[PDB]
């Protein structure tokens, strides 16, 4: 089941929005491939070349699909800084999205490499 549908406008056109999800990017150790450092904080760096402005967002999960705390940079420079520490390393997954509109690049697969962790 589902509901809503709110919000209206007395007056709006439908033009196409200055913002476009599918011009986001982003790079840097937070989403390095070759792995990431675990229990250490990381933070990754959004260049937005012609995505405009719009409201970014980010979720980053694990294995079991556990909420993890993520910190928002502001520069103000084109661009948007985001750090995280993976406390429980595992499969991370991270959903980025720009504006209501997460990018054709998400979700992230990555690999916090830890070391000892005994129990």
């Amino acid at each position: 089941g589902s509901s809503g549908s709110s919000g209206r406008s007395p007056f709006k056109v439908k033009v196409l929005p200055t913002y476009d999800a599918s011009k986001v990017t982003a790079s840097g150790p937070g989403l390095s491939s070759y792995g990431v450092p675990a229990s250490l904080p990381v933070d990754f760096a959004i260049d937005a070349r012609d995505a405009g402005e719009g409201l970014l967002a980010v979720q980053i999960t694990d294995q079991e699909g556990k909420p993890k705390r993520a910190i928002v940079h502001d520069n103000k420079d084109g661009t948007y800084a985001v750090t995280y520490i993976p406390d429980k390393t595992g499969r991370y997954m991270i959903g980025v999205t720009y504006g209501g509109d997460d990018i054709p690049l998400s979700p992230y697969r990555i690999r916090a490499t830890q070391t000892g962790d005994a129990s």
